[PDB]
């Protein structure tokens, strides 16, 4: 197609970009150059000279990261996104953030929901039919996010686990049809590339070293960091610190001492991830980002809470058959591991690399996976136990 219009299509990272079948189906089945999805949020938007973006570029790897993520894009807008290139996951390979900001109580803004959402994920979804508990948790959760929503009577049947009527069949895989077309209709202006890939990557390539050598990225990494932390004492990025925390920065001291991410319905929007991956026999490296330790002593929030939420992550993800994980949560004390308070970057992006490549450079197939329906429960939504003994 056009492997340069791939290439920017694949940093965009523009919420009109993440809802676009038409972009992402492009890139993620060209045949003649190999783009991984990485499922995640903001994370990817730390454009430095280390990012994923810029090393697959500098050193021609076998594979391009296309980036499917924005600021609340968990994982309920993710799996539903996902409906929308269930090809492309088939027997495939891909990279997903875990992000722990996500794990809170109330989750996000119904806001936030509507700007990844749209009629063709819905439509997509709906015409898979099929009344397992994994579809009636979809729909519940929906319902809750949109509640005047269209095609609610179907959505309603679905949440219920009732079988939908030949009427609705016909009523769902017509408004298929038409979302799958206006999407093919309209990508091209509403979901145009950035100067992301032109402004944010490729200069980036003057500063690496011809030969691979992860030392000589460490030392590009410390250094560039060092240029770019000059404004106060959390290693956070000049722009980020001055942009977002300098006015309110005293206001802020202590405000996470009790905010924890052990409880909370993402768990179970999870899960939807998990399925989607298990149907599709995707093999998949799940990314856990820690957050700078001196912020989060300045702020109050606790890390034997985050363990303990990293802890029941795993569980629920080993236990099913997702045993590759890269986990950085206890990383933050390592200086420059992060670019701002909860997105790692610079070394951190080194990190990244060092398991990350490996996983999707080499890739082999998925493993057998066993789900297990009571995790989309209220129980799993709030239990805080010890994970092994759930049951």
């Amino acid at each position: 197609y056009s492997y340069e219009a791939e290439k920017r299509s694949a940093v965009t990272l523009t919420n009109e970009n993440f809802k676009s079948r038409k972009n992402k189906t492009t890139a993620l089945s060209d045949q003649n150059h190999r783009f991984v999805p990485y499922f995640g949020s903001s994370e990817w938007l730390r454009f430095d000279a280390l990012h994923p973006a810029v090393l697959a570029e500098k050193y021609d790897r076998n594979y391009r990261p296309y980036f499917i993520g924005q600021r609340g894009s968990a994982s309920l807008n993710q799996y539903l996104g996902m409906q929308q290139m269930l090809p492309e996951l088939q027997n495939g390979t891909a990279v997903y953030v875990l992000s722990p900001q996500w794990f809170t109580k109330k989750g996000y803004n119904s806001a936030a929901f509507q700007q990844f959402f749209n009629n063709d994920q819905l439509s997509s979804f709906l015409s898979q039919n099929q009344t397992d508990a994994n579809s009636q948790y979809a729909a519940k959760r929906i319902l809750e996010m949109k509640p005047e929503i269209t095609m609610k009577s179907q959505l309603s049947k679905v949440a219920k686990g009732q079988d939908l009527n030949t009427v609705d069949k016909t009523y769902i895989q017509f408004m298929a049809e038409l979302n799958r077309r206006e999407d093919s209709l309209f990508s091209p202006l509403a979901a145009s590339n950035n100067a992301n890939y032109d402004k944010k990557v490729l200069p980036y390539l003057k500063e690496l070293p011809d030969q691979f050598s992860y030392d000589a990225l460490d030392q590009l990494a410390v250094r560039d960091a060092e240029a770019h932390t000059k404004s106060n004492d959390f290693g956070i990025d000049d722009r980020f610190y001055k942009e977002r925390l300098s006015k309110k920065i005293g206001k802020l001291k202590g405000f996470q001492k009790n905010l924890s991410y052990e409880v909370s319905q993402e768990y179970g929007d999870l899960q939807l991830v998990l399925n989607q991956f298990a149907k599709s026999n995707t093999n998949v490296i799940f990314v856990i980002p820690p957050v700078n330790s001196k912020w989060m002593a300045y702020t109050g929030l606790n890390q034997d809470m985050y363990d303990a939420t990293v802890s029941k992550i795993r569980y629920q993800l080993e236990s099913q058959g997702f045993t590759n994980i890269a986990d950085f949560s206890k990383d933050g004390d390592q200086p420059y591991f992060m670019q701002d308070t909860i997105h790692m970057g610079w070394k951190g992006w080194v990190a990244f690399d060092r398991v990350v490549n490996s996983f999707v450079s080499n890739p082999t197939p998925a493993p057998s996976y066993k789900l297990n329906d009571r995790f989309y429960s209220k129980d799993w939504s709030g239990y805080t136990g010890t994970p092994s003994q759930f049951k």
